[PDB]
């Protein structure tokens, strides 16, 4: 009985478990906070807890870390990995960098802790936007989703510089214009919620594009929907909303970075309080100086 396990040593560490609405059903069930990264770690803030146990990847409990730093926060797994925030680099930043000095570094919050310390600003794809158009520049150094710039660029109409290149999800990266044409089909009166980290193609042929924080929000404007992310997050809103309908634009859309954790090594992360989740003090100074400006801008 790992459920029951799970949630006494919860209670004998003085532990919260924070899970990303990517998770697998079992996790979320016995979680106490669900949401995105940020959020997550944002409502941490608040909260009294002396061990964190972050169901999530690697980038999201190092922003946990960074905003709680009093606080023990815990990995399951250290390969629960993002494999679009480990594609950028310091060296991409510092080339971009030297080509526009004057262009601020916008960040993604899927980014390491190590390249947030030379970003002036952090972003969501909720907040985004707004964010960048507030910005007093016309050029923005952004990353490291490409596609997510896409967005940006075409709603600010500032000029976007990814970085890296070929940086993206290859999660999202699976939803194909196929998907879009096969989803219409198996559901007419759908809308097709579809995340910001799809190829902008795809993007085009959304009736909202939304994070999964957003995709929350914006569910009541419809009672059916076919969800393009990771397919996880159909379970969390078929739980926050029983009376609409949900399906998954692809059953293969999954990141094996978020598979890592299971209900098992939770148990394990637990007891044996591991993994610990550091940051060098010199980059959670840089990086949370990012983040408390997003959050004065939002
Ligand atoms: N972008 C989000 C999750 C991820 O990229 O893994 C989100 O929850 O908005
Ligand atoms: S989904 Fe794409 S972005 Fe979100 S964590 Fe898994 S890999 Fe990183």
């Amino acid at each position: 009985d790992l459920v029951e396990e799970i949630l006494r040593l919860k209670e004998e560490r003085n532990a919260i478990i924070l899970a990303h609405n990517y998770q697998l059903p079992e996790v979320q069930d016995i979680a106490d906070f669900i949401g995105d990264s940020l959020e997550l770690a944002r409502r941490a803030t608040r909260v009294d807890a002396d061990v964190i146990v972050f169901a999530g990847v690697d980038f999201m409990a190092e922003t946990a870390k960074i905003l709680n730093p009093d606080k023990v926060v815990l990995i399951p797994s250290r390969e629960a990995t993002c494999a679009m925030a480990n594609m950028l680099k310091v060296e991409h930043i510092l080339e971009a960098k030297r080509k526009y000095p004057n262009a601020p570094v916008v960040l993604y919050v899927n980014s390491t802790a190590e390249a947030k310390a030379y970003a002036d600003v952090t972003v969501t794809s909720a907040n985004a936007v707004e964010v960048v158009k507030k910005l007093d520049s016309d050029v923005v150094i952004f990353g490291p989703d490409k596609n997510l710039a896409h967005y940006v660029a075409k709603m600010t109409g500032k000029k976007i510089i990814p970085v890296p290149s070929k940086g993206h999800c290859y999660v999202h990266q699976k939803f194909t214009l196929d998907d879009v044409e096969r989803a219409k089909k198996l559901h007419p009166n759908a809308k097709l919620m579809i995340h910001p980290e799809c190829i902008p193609e795809v993007q085009e042929k959304a009736d909202i594009i939304a994070s999964t924080g957003g995709m929350i929000k914006r569910a009541c404007e419809w009672d059916e929907w076919v969800v393009f992310t990771e397919r996880e997050m159909v379970y969390r809103l078929r739980k926050l909303y029983p009376q609409k309908k949900f399906y998954p634009a692809r059953e293969d859309a999954f990141c094996i970075g978020m598979k890592a954790i299971t209900l098992k090594n939770i148990y394990e992360s637990l007891k044996d309080m591991k993994y610990k989740v550091e940051v060098p003090e010199e980059i959670a100074r840089k990086a949370r100086k990012a983040i408390e400006r997003m959050l004065e801008m939002s």
